[PDB]
């Protein structure tokens, strides 16, 4: 006989199934592998079909295992004989399996709060549902989100498109000077609808007529446009998370005139226990296998209903999650004392601003607080920023909700005013810079629009707007995501992407210009041969050689809207001059790896290019000693090694930009130390300078209107200092390929801010090796971006589609 | 029927045994590389573990033995022996008078030679009790000719249900058949640790497989009917730690590619020359050391002759250790090149034995464990007394203070004692007649005899000098012959050795308020009247000496009635042979450090002394091998520290001055005495950085000092002997945050 339904109980019969056997010999020859065995195995097999139900076992096999729910993976199809979602072999949906009543397959936007990437990374192996749709569906390893990494900002962009800086809402608690009220998602004002600025999806697909069900989603329970979704849920975390799966499982079986196209669904973990115990806690091991096995029930209801090869699937995050410590939260009553004039919003991404409600408001001086909270201690945590001097990366300025002043945290750690306003630090948090990979969310697309099993490199969760637009198949309304940078995570893609065509015709500039005295007294050391003159009458028209050999990847674009622009074409350099400015907009060079650049003093040295109007800021005299400001060249002075003398052409008068001292230091490293070296290490780079003018700081090119207004008078001279200064780097993938002949680019950008003194850097006691390359790390920047706060167009002449460039052009590296 | 752990929890007061068990045996369960932390943060997902936690006796950390590696570890476990003693000093090492290397592939696993000391088995087999062993390093080995009653070769393959069920059966053998003691062993969450990293899915699963047989035996025995008779040490031999191919030293760097070199790799690398064993003892590892010292701006590799690594880790004593042993900072590997080490992305232990990676599992459960309690961190040295108390045992000599685990224990088996006094408490009457110690002292400075004159004006108040300076009792002099003073003074206690003309100890209380002076006492002694005049005690000797200077074991800049500097202090009987490079470590403890520990603990005491180890066994010298260390440097015969000791004590509240403690705090230090500070890589840095990192890094337990001196502290306090013990033994863990 069996041990079955004797496990350890009677001894009377030939053979014993207790553990008493073992010393005997008694034992029957299946004790082993029906009452042993499942005490630390968690997987069903033929001896264990309608077992005894005993505590001991890890999981049962017996059948009533499914009203106590803790059947093994395979009660289903051992004991069953069919099978669950998670256990059927990988299938390529290449068109979608409805059932008659379903026109199109569906999308469903599954939110799980404060899942960061790195869950997936380390404890996929405990989470085969959620392993499943990455390995059968597409996947990224990290996808950004939006500064601050909270969960309302993140949510509302994720289905708008928009920065939080645009779509209004900037954190789950903030005030608006305007309305003169704060909002809270504990307060009545989370459902006024001023707050929630642009347009949803679901708003969106209203407009288009297509229907909605969201069954947890920030905004979804707010008249936006005077529009809410055709089913709807107002929040309450309370509602356990299977009546949240099962109402959307049978929203999906209404029919086809009551019935959703679009659905979201959104639980609350692993965040909840994310920041009660902590990223690395058991608690949240749970959380994250809990929520593992209510994607499952989700993909067996799916299946039960035949629509499992039939909904299009994302599966996301709004932010990531970071352990706090006591040890690592900074209080500004240490620097203010116990103040009464100002609110502190806490956090990773705290911001401050005066009590007054509105009156103290704009007028507070904020410039000589953030000076106080500046360079305090050695290795300070925090950086007081105005924000507009904040990275232009995190698009984190153009909103009367954003106070003045806020603070950029180094990784893990946190501000308050004093330990009371705090929550308790020794928990978990997020909100910090998007760029920490700690922050780094979750994206899983399944279905039978994505790719099977393709892997894709990290995009920001703004994309993902227009993503669900081509998947319902809807006009989308204008955001900052850039339509067709995600059509290599479909199959078909619905969208095919444009580069952006340039505005206006050209002018030229001819070498008219009569000479004039600039003033400047050039060392013995430099050759202005008479013949230079001559060099001038280069065009582009020069065909490659000179040319290619500065815009290899195609030149610039301008898409400024009317603005006059030469293009001056040089030996080692191509310039896109304004007219309209009297100032360079962009400088091209590539710096081969045998190149070299001279370290000769070229002080008070400008030659003046006759192909432009002379301005009176051109002229050397101008910057003579003078201390407000300096001039810096767009393209450095490159040595001509069979005369070993430098190319002149770098000191022409249209080459050079108003530059502060200080930032010249910044200035020099990079292009002294750094451009050397990656040229070294990259066999050869290509370098895009230009100035920036964002004064709105809105992340866009100034109209020329603004720019007037912020023109300034320095010397009794009216001139126009750039908010920062950009740089685009641009080299082979493959190493043994110079810039010149990529087969791939890989593409850096950057968007320095221009500042009068270095204290972003707290400088004292620093190397510049140390503080310079920190700087250019911490603003590092889009191609986009630069694109975007410029008005120009990179790369157009390359044989990539142009939803591959838009990939180069969106991406950033994170941070760690 | 519940399951074991399902059952609420009982206290055991009595154990309740079947009629066949006369008392309740031990069984020694040892869980491969479970870290402390495991515990601590995967404890929600361990209920079995986590109800012998809770229903037994726990400690969030229990201190490994150095090298924090399988072999070592689970020897000292069974010993109660450092390493350095017990000949199992790595996995992998090397004999140079055996000329033999040992290796667990190897077939020299099962030589008898390496297994020195005596297993708890053979100590068992010695006093007629039974032993059941189903895997231990040892247990397959003749140790003294001896091996478990029962036992098995090991055989890594056999599943782990089958060991259990194994020890299961050898319980329900016949009494004249049957173990009292028991061991068993699982390589895993080791294995998974290796393999897939700490913080892995892989390891997660180890250890909830891990969880699940352990909870396979308690229901094993509730079975028998034995679950509420049988002591359970759950257990761990070290802990487990990421590796990565971005912290790993490769020595070829510095050195080329040689071959006259062999490296044992991980981050307690060991060097020693290829030829064996002629080239080995005169290899000139000094000049190898520091070729390897300071090379780069933040190593994390230090070379170390093995005598000058921190006492602490007792890692000496041994030929079978390497002359060139490597200290690693946390996450570091060293090899000679990168094809010898291990794949570097793998996880791995074997680092300083504090650091928090390291730290290791201990639960004891059963009838002779309180339930429910969480005690201090405790070294497994300290097991091999505490099985031997529970299987009744006389245990053999070892390096666990006996009695120091009885807070573990419901009712203790042993009452341990203080040591008592051997050496020859003489009189040092004031005899010796003023001679010229060739000293210019400042104006600045009070002479001695008016010190008393001018002592009594603001100083009058009537308090005890006695109590003021040794206020746990005065240290014991345990130094077998060895003729002592003890000299008196106001505001120290000085033990005088005769035989060294030398203070052994000196020991005051610096009170939170007491005044510490500023002015300069350049080459000023007061030639201590009580003791004979040694040309050594003479300022002239120090006199411009390039070799070596002089330092004091009580700060001249402490005192308790004014601005000016304590005299006493001056005193030829308060001075030892002192490096001018220590001085800077010795100044800045004293002029800076001790201060501030003063300031932050409402007082401090202190116990300073020199130390003589020239034989690195980390007890203190023989006086024939003191005699053999002796050298002349002004053509005058001294004896110079191999480290300085201190043994600071305070009370844990901070109400209360050190005179007056309910409760003892102390920190003991053994610095290394040593001629330049190599050690330390001083260059850029600042003293408060490199210091303070030097005594942090040579921190010691009180019980260190001890065995190393001759001393025994604290005898007069209230407390209980053994609750001093735990005082005595601890040491606080590096932590890794
Ligand atoms: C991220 O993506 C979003 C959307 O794609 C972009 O946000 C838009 O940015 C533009 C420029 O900042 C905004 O356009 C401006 O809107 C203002 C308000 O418009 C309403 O209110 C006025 C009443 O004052 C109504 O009359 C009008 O019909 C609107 O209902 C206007 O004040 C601005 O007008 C200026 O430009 C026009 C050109 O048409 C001039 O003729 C005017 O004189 C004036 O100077 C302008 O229209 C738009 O509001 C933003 N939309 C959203 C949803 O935020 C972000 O710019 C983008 N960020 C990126 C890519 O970095
Ligand atoms: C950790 O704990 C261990 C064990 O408790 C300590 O190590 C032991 O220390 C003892 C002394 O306490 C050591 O004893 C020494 O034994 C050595 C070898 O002795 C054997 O061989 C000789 C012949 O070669 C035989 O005659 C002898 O009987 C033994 O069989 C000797 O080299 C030593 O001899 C010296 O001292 C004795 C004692 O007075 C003199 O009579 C001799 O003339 C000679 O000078 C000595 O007897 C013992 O080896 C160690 N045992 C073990 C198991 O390691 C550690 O010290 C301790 N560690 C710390 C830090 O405290
Ligand atoms: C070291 O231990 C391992 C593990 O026990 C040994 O491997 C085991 O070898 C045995 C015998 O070769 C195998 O046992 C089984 O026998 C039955 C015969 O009816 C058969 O049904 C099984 O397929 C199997 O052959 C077994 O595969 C294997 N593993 C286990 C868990 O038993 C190994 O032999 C030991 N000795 C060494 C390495 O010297
Ligand atoms: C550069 O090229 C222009 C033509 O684009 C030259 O212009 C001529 O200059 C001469 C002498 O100054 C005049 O007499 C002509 O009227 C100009 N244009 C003609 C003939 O087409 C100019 O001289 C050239 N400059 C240099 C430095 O080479
Ligand atoms: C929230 O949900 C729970 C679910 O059981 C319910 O009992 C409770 O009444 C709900 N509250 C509100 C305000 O809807
Ligand atoms: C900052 O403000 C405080 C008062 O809040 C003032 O005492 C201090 O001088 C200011 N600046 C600095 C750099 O300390
Ligand atoms: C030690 O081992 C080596 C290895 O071959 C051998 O050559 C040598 O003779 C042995 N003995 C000595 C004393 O070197
Ligand atoms: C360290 O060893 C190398 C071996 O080539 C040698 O060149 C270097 O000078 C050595 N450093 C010393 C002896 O200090
Ligand atoms: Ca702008
Ligand atoms: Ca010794
Ligand atoms: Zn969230
Ligand atoms: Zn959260
Ligand atoms: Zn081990
Ligand atoms: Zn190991």
């Amino acid at each position: 006989k069996s041990c079955k339904g004797r496990c350890f109980e009677r001894t009377f019969s030939n053979c014993r199934c207790d553990a008493a056997c073992v010393s005997l010999g008694n034992c029957c020859l299946d004790f082993q592998e029906t009452c042993v065995e499942p005490t630390h195995i968690w997987t069903c097999n033929k001896f264990r079909c309608g077992e005894k139900r005993l505590s001991r076992f890890v999981c049962s096999c017996a059948d009533d295992c499914k009203t106590h729910n803790d059947c093994c993976i395979n009660y289903s199809s051992v004991c069953q004989d069919k099978k669950s979602w998670v256990e059927e072999t990988c299938e390529s949906i290449d068109t979608p399996e409805c059932p008659a009543e379903f026109e199109s397959p569906p999308t469903l936007l599954f939110s799980l709060d404060g899942f960061r990437a790195e869950y997936l990374h380390t404890w996929g192996g405990l989470l085969p549902v959620i392993s499943k749709l990455k390995n059968c569906g597409t996947y990224t390893k990290n996808m950004r989100p939006m500064y601050p990494t909270k969960t309302f900002p993140n949510h509302y962009s994720i289905v708008t498109g928009l920065y939080p800086e645009s779509h209004g809402i900037i954190d789950n608690k903030m005030y608006d000077p305007k309305m003169n009220a704060s909002f809270s998602l504990k307060s009545k004002e989370k459902f006024n609808p001023l707050w929630y600025k642009g347009q949803p999806i679901w708003v969106t697909a209203n407009h288009q007529e297509v229907k909605s069900g969201t069954y947890f989603w920030p905004g979804s329970d707010v008249e936006i446009d005077g529009i809410l979704p055709d089913i709807y849920k107002v929040y309450n975390g309370s509602v356990p998370f299977e009546e949240r799966i099962l109402a959307v499982l049978e929203w999906l079986q209404l029919p086809s005139h009551e019935r959703p196209h679009f659905y979201t669904l959104y639980l609350e973990e692993p965040d909840s226990s994310g920041h009660s115990h902590g990223p690395v806690s058991s608690e949240v091991i749970k959380a994250l296998q809990k929520v593992d096995r209510l994607v499952g029930m989700l993909m067996d209801g799916l299946k039960d209903l035949g629509l499992d090869k039939c909904l299009n699937l994302i599966l996301i995050s709004d932010h990531g999650m970071e352990q706090g410590s006591c040890k690592k939260y900074v209080y500004l009553n240490k620097y203010l004392g116990d103040v009464n004039n100002v609110k502190v919003v806490y956090g990773p991404a705290a911001r401050l601003r005066p009590t007054d409600v509105p009156e103290t408001y704009y007028s507070f001086n904020y410039e000589a607080l953030a000076k106080n909270l500046s360079c305090r201690e050695p290795n300070q945590h925090f950086r007081p920023y105005l924000k507009p001097f904040l990275p232009k990366r995190l698009h984190f300025a153009k909103s009367d909700r954003i106070e003045p002043l806020t603070f950029y945290l180094d990784p893990q750690w946190q501000l308050a005013l004093n330990p009371s306003e705090r929550k308790y630090c020794g928990s978990g948090f997020h909100g910090s810079d998007n760029l920490f990979s700690n922050m780094q969310a979750l994206f899983i697309g399944y279905g039978p629009a994505f790719k099977h099993g393709a892997e894709v490199d990290s995009f920001e969760n703004i994309e993902v707007y227009n993503l669900m637009c081509d998947l319902l198949g809807l006009i989308p309304a204008p955001n900052n995501g850039s339509h067709g940078s995600l059509n290599h995570l479909l199959k078909k893609p619905i969208y095919n992407p444009s580069h952006p065509k340039e505005e206006g015709f050209l002018s030229q500039c001819p070498i008219k210009s009569t000479s004039n005295d600039l003033g400047c007294t050039c060392d013995p050391w430099i050759v202005p041969i008479k013949d230079f003159e001559k060099q001038l009458n280069l065009t582009t028209e020069d065909v490659d050689d000179i040319y290619h050999m500065t815009v290899p990847y195609g030149r610039p674009r301008i898409l400024l809207k009317q603005h006059h622009v030469c293009l001056l074409q040089q030996q080692q350099f191509l310039t896109g001059y304004s007219l309209d400015l009297l100032m360079p907009l962009w400088a091209s060079y590539t710096f081969l790896r045998n190149d070299q650049f001279s370290r000769d003093d070229f002080s008070n040295c400008l030659y003046q290019d006759l192909r432009i109007p002379l301005s009176p800021v051109h002229k050397c005299s101008y910057y003579k000693s003078n201390s407000k400001l300096s001039y810096g060249f767009l393209t450095p002075p490159r040595l001509n090694r069979v005369s070993n003398h430098i190319y002149s052409e770098a000191l022409l008068t249209s080459n050079i930009v108003p530059m502060y001292q200080s930032f010249q230091v910044i200035w020099h490293y990079l292009h002294d130390t750094l451009l050397q070296r990656y040229a070294h290490e990259r066999n050869g780079i290509n370098v895009v300078s230009g100035p920036v003018f964002d004064f709105d700081y809105d992340g866009r090119y100034d109209s020329l209107e603004i720019l007037k207004q912020n023109s300034r008078v320095i010397r009794s001279q009216e001139i126009l200092i750039p908010t920062h200064f950009f740089i685009v780097l641009t080299s082979c993938k493959q190493l043994s390929e110079t810039p010149l002949e990529c087969s791939a680019l890989e593409s850096s950008a950057y968007i320095l801010p221009h500042r009068p003194d270095n204290i972003e850097s707290c400088t004292h006691g620093k190397r510049e090796s140390s503080w310079v390359e920190e700087l250019l790390t911490l603003h590092r920047a889009r191609v986009t971006d630069v694109e975007l706060i410029t008005g120009l167009s990179f790369y157009q002449d390359r044989q990539e589609s142009v939803s591959e460039l838009l990939r180069l052009k969106t991406h950033l590296p994170i941070f760690s």
